[PDB]
Order: structure tokens, then C-alpha cells, then sequence
């Protein structure tokens, strides 16, 4: 049955979805900062600032779910120019664009609250208020992260809800603009209901776009200190995965119980003391100060595609990079039948091995999105051009209108002015002509203020005057 | 003692690579190459390693004419030879013919040195097997006695061995 | 390579081989006299001569196993000449001699004497002398 293991029902606000068991949540789309264009001190500053942000964020049964999902973008349209040589440039570019493994990653952060007729109403209103201030604080905190709260796809026809749609890509793996219905929407999500084997080898997906098959990979035995950007190797990885970190914040009594458990596992181990309980009480004092806040965590990787063998190979590459980053993967048995549901933000019951972790060692995995522009589609216009050859990287999907520092956040449709910095005609001419050719998808009213034969041949070859 | 003996021999005791990055144990990677057939660097962990070598678990045919292994570069096939039939007058440079072999092979020699009463009982049993059957006049039964001489004199010790390519 | 109870050993000497059944053996390569160049009267003379050789051949548990084997020429190390005209001409000629069932036939003879802790030694030593005179 569908709606089993799926809790959601979009019945509270724009931004906050409910679950079928009294839990309330929202999602953030995150264009996280480029890990490549920074010093390591910048990385440590960012993780420290995030621990300051979550330091203010309490333990009131709160939980975060980060989702790192990479996808082949089929949504890039074909170019049409009504012009022959521009079409030749596009097609020569696209045969040059053969290869490049056209899957771009995306970063999502789900904020889930649990409250641990009129009484129900007052409880709901209070947690609405709390999560609203939480989201305001996060948006102020993520100002250099380009994050966007997802609620309000009205007027795209009639009132879509992009958060549910995002959860659809969790459960269906294809981008479906799910609409709003007068139903407890948990039954309405599982469009491609998957199948699981009797043995946990692989799972199957019955999509009308073709049958897919997915394999799962639990992650355990963590390096107790971490490199700050440790899991960044998978952003080049070629499998179209979804990677999920769960983190449910524990209480300070539960934290002290877990540090007592750490003592019972460490100095009440096999009569050995290897100086491991030295900073446990220091971390206790720091989480009393508010720093080392710990919570339950599991992480899971899920990779799908055709051809069960290729699923096995992508699991092999994934485990290889896991052993490269000194963390032990575990291929999943029949529990992946549960484990798929473990990807969901409100599915604590199906988490395989919730292990406690500090906030810093949690944040030392996630937030480092490699650069890729947020318009492969969905702009005020088409996407302009897929700039290829990010060095050891992905296609870029270049465009113009990107969000800025939001003083008078509307200001336009979206501001998109650009500036070139560099010597005269040192490739400047050919890229400017490339951008004019790609802009000729959209038939702009082009005014060109050139100095000295500034692509007069090309501009007149497109039918311009010059 | 080995480092003393291999001073003219370019050797290296492994397992010093730990805390490299975050503590890979060097020889396990070698053992990963022994099992998964790839340079899979194995970090240390808080668990018993026996369950963690098999990154690319090999498989075998139903007949045993070839094996298979979904390597990191894909599914490959393994052929294997076991050893019989020695040239007993051993040569110093016998297997140097495999140096130009264009096939990246694996050569496994084994040795488990048997103690002098064990080898003495073995040589007595082998001489007993030599004198058992008819048409056994090879005049090499006394080379078992020469083997007993060199064994109890301690110069050269037998041990159980198998070799496999 | 499971033995079918195949009687075999190398327990005698250089030129005589053994069995487990105490049977001792010798092999001869025969690149024999070409019958496609000779008269048939010569053939009758040769058969009469080898019949007289059989008259010199005893009945003391002797057995004779002749084998005639037709194998291909795969063991020929065919190679280049390091001479341009020769490497052209002879290799075009080896292509011009396109096989035509190129299979060498050879002929071999097996002499097995059978001698009907020192009893076996004296049996096989008498067999050594017997097979030596036979091979002579």
C-alpha cells in the first residue's frame, strides 16, 4: 500500500507541511558555497559560524535532513535561433559537449520539528511560531549561501507546492510538479511505487520513463575527527545518487546519558585505557556552553539506474571513495526495503543505526556545494548556455539573473547585470560573440557599444546593423 | 633480522603509513590487492577487518574453468595454475621467464617450515613408500638418507609448500 | 589428471622406461624407407628382411606397439628473413603454399619387454640386457 511509511499532509501553512503524526517541517534549497575557491581557514570559519548558528538552535525534538541529490538534467531545452550559423555553433558546441557526465548536484536542508481540539490548535500555532523564527534565523544565517525557502508556487497555473515536489524526487526520483489537493497527501505521492526483493540485493522502480533500480549503502564507523570538507569527493561522482544525512538533536540529559555510555564503552572496555576519555567531559562543558551539541545521526547513500550490474559498479565506486575518505560503508541487506523510507525527513522509525555525533562532526560532512548555476531552467527566460569544463567539475548552465544581497529583494524580475574583467580581446571577443550567439535564443533588443571593430562581422552576420 | 638481511636488497617493512591522512593501515591495502585485485586503501576502524576486505567480492564459474571479479575497472576473469612436477635440481633464476609476461599476474609461494622430528618422520615415511612397490630401482632411495643427513645436521629444512599462480 | 590405473614410471635408466606393472619400455623414431619411390619387389625384400628380424626376435613376454601419428606443423618457428626481397618472396610463397592439408605424418615404435627386494632388480636387469640386445 502507498501512503504507508509516508507521513506528509500539506495542511498547515505555505512553508510548513504537517505529517500524519503531529510533526511539522520545511525545506530549504541551498546553493552552498564553493569548497574549491576558499582557503581551509575559510572552511573552518564557515563550519564554526554554522556551529554558532545551530548553537542558538535548541534540542526541542528538532532534526535536520540534508539531501545531496545529483541528476542528469534533461530539462535543458534544444536551441532554436531562426539562424543557420548560430545553430551550427550550438551543434558544434554540443558535439564538443559530448561526455562531461551531465549530472549536477543539489543541496537541500529539511528542518523538522516535533513537539517533544483547541489544545491541538494552540500546540500547532506555537510550533508554527517557533519554526517561523527558526526559519528567519536560518535565512539571516545563510545570507552567503543563497538559500531559498520553498513554499509559494502559486499562479503557475493554479497553486503548486514545490516542497512536496522535492519530496517526490525522494520517493519517485523524477521531478514531478505535485499539486495541492484536498487529501491527506501521503497517498498521493508514491507515483512510481518501488519494489523490493526478498533478499536485499537491489530494488526496482516502475517509472513510465523506464524501469530503474536502486541500491543502498549505509555508512558507519566514522573517523572521530574529520577533515572539514570530508565528503566532497562525491560531487564529481558519476552515478546520479541521493545522499541523506539525518540528525535528530538529543537533550542534555540524553547527552549526559550518552557520555556515561561512552565511559561504559571506553574505560569499561576490556581493561584498557588509551587516553580516550580526556576531552569527553571537556566537550560536556562545551555543550553546556552550547558548543558540542550531540544528536542521533545516520547517513545513507542511494544510487539508481538501469542495468543491475551498473548499480553494483556504482556501489563499488561509492565504497571506493568511502574508503578513500576513511569512513566504512556497509552494503545493505533486506533492510533497504525499510532503508528507502529512511531517506524521508519524518521517518525516524526506519533509521537503521542512529549513532550519536557532535554538531561539528556532523557539519564537517555536508554543506559544501560545488559551483553550478541555479538556472538549467526555471529562469525568467531560458537558460543561456551550459558552460562546460569546470576544472575537475560539472557543466555550469550559465545565465544572468542570479539573486544578490537582498536589499529590496524584488528590485526587478531578478537583477542580472554582468561585468567582464580582463585584457583587451584576450579571448574576450570570442566569448562575447559566444554569449551573443547564445543570447540569440531569446531575440533581445541588442545595443552594442564597441570600441574598435567589436565583432562587427559577427553582429552583422546575425542580421544586425553595426 | 630481516632488515639486517635485506640491507643489500631494497626491502621495506610496511605498516608505517598509519596517520597518513587519517590512519590507513598499509599492508591491508596490499591484502586488498590480494583479494579485490585493486589498490583499495584500507583505513583503520573500530571493527574486526575480516568483514571489510571484500570490496569487490570475486565469483567463480559453475565448472571452475575460470573465475570472475567485478573490479573497479569492471568485470574481469581469473585463470589459475596450481603446481606439480618440480625440476628437483633447482636452478637459481628459474622463474625469470615470467618477467616479460604481459598479464600482471599474481604469484603465491607458500612455506610453513616443518620441525626436525616432523620432517624426519616424513622422510622415513617417504623412504618406506619408496621401498614398498615393485619396480622401484631408481637408486634415489638413499637421497632420502642424504636429506635426513642434511636435516639432522640442520643445514636445510623442509617445510610444507604450495605454489599458485 | 587422474590415472586410469595407467601403468607408468621412470624407474630404470636413460633409454628404458618403466611401468608400475614392472614392464619396461623403449621408443624408436622411424623416418622409414619411402615406399612411393621403390619397386614392390624391394618392398617384398624389406618385409622378408624384417620377418627375418622377427626370427631374431624372442618370445619372452615381448610386446611391440607401433604408432603412426599425423600432426600439424604448428611447432615450426616461421619468421622473417631480414632481407627485403627474401621476406617478400618467401612469405608470398608460404601464402602461395596455402597448406593443402599440411600435416606431417611420423612413425614410432615401442618395444616393451616384460621379465617373464632384489628379485625385481634382477628381473629388470635381465630386462635391461634383453632390451639392449633388442635395440641393438
Amino acid at each position: 500500500p502507498v501512503g504507508q511509511f509516508i507521513p506528509y499532509s500539506h495542511h498547515v501553512t505555505d512553508t510548513i507541511i504537517s505529517t500524519k503524526n503531529a510533526e511539522y517541517l520545511s525545506v530549504w534549497k541551498i546553493d552552498g558555497r564553493s569548497h574549491q575557491s576558499a582557503s581551509e581557514a575559510d572552511v573552518f570559519q564557515w563550519i564554526r559560524e554554522l556551529n554558532n548558528t545551530l548553537r542558538g538552535i535548541s534540542s526541542a525534538n528538532l532534526s535536520l535532513w540534508t539531501h545531496i541529490v545529483r541528476r542528469r538534467v534533461y530539462e535543458y531545452p534544444d536551441a532554436e535561433f531562426d539562424n543557420v550559423f548560430c545553430r551550427q555553433l550550438d551543434e558544434k558546441y554540443r558535439e564538443s559537449f559530448t561526455g562531461y557526465n551531465l549530472m549536477v548536484n543539489d543541496l537541500y536542508l529539511t528542518v523538522v520539528y516535533r513537539p517533544v481540539p483547541d489544545q491541538k490548535k494552540h500546540r500547532q500555532e506555537s510550533c508554527i511560531k517557533a519554526l517561523e523564527d527558526i526559519n528567519r534565523t536560518l535565512g539571516q544565517s545563510f545570507k552567503r549561501y543563497g538559500a531559498e525557502l520553498l513554499s509559494v508556487y502559486e499562479k503557475g497555473g493554479h497553486a503548486f507546492s514545490a516542497p512536496l515536489e522535492f519530496l517526490a524526487r525522494l520517493v519517485n526520483g523524477e521531478h514531478i510538479p505535485m499539486p495541492i489537493c484536498r487529501d491527506r497527501f501521503s497517498d498521493y505521492m508514491a507515483v512510481n511505487r518501488p519494489m523490493f526483493s526478498k533478499w536485499g540485493e537491489v530494488g526496482e522502480l516502475r517509472s513510465l520513463t523506464g524501469l530503474r533500480r536502486f541500491g543502498m549503502l549505509e555508512i558507519r564507523e566514522y573517523d572521530d575527527a574529520t577533515e572539514p570538507g570530508q565528503l566532497n569527493v562525491l560531487l564529481e561522482s558519476d552515478y546520479e545518487f541521493v545522499l541523506t544525512h539525518s540528525f535528530s538533536v538529543l537533550s542534555r540529559p540524553a547527552a549526559k546519558e550518552y557520555l556515561q555510555r561512552h565511559q561504559k564503552n571506553l574505560i569499561d572496555a576490556r581493561d584498557v585505557a588509551t587516553d580516550q576519555i580526556e576531552e569527553i567531559d571537556e566537550a560536556l562543558n562545551q555543550l553546556i556552553s552550547g558548543h558540542f551539541v550531540m544528536g542521533e545521526h545516520h547517513c545513507t547513500l542511494t544510487v539508481y539506474g538501469e542495468t543491475v550490474q551498473q548499480v553494483r559498479d556504482n556501489l563499488a565506486h561509492a565504497s571506493a571513495a568511502m574508503l578513500d575518505v576513511a569512513v566504512l560503508p556497509k552494503p545493505v541487506d533486506l533492510a533497504l526495503e525499510a532503508g528507502y523510507w529512511a531517506q524521508l525527513p519524518a521517518n525516524w522509525q526506519w533509521r537503521p543505526r542512529p549513532a550519536p555525533i557532535t554538531s561539528l562532526n556532523f557539519l564537517s560532512f555536508s554543506p559544501f556545494h560545488n559551483f553550478m548555476s541555479g538556472k538549467p531552467t526555471g529562469n525568467p527566460w531560458g537558460p543561456a548556455v551550459t558552460i562546460l569544463k569546470t576544472v575537475s567539475g560539472t557543466p555550469l548552465y550559465f545565465n544572468f539573473h542570479a539573486s544578490k544581497e537582498e536589499e529590496d529583494a524584488t528590485d526587478k524580475r531578478l537583477l542580472g547585470n554582468t561585468m567582464l574583467i580582463g585584457q583587451s580581446s584576450s579571448g574576450k571577443t570570442v566569448l562575447l560573440g559566444f554569449l551573443l550567439a547564445q543570447a540569440q535564443k531569446f531575440k533581445p533588443t541588442i545595443v552594442a557599444f564597441d570600441k574598435d571593430r567589436g565583432m562587427e562581422i559577427s553582429i552583422r552576420a546575425m542580421g544586425g546593423r553595426y
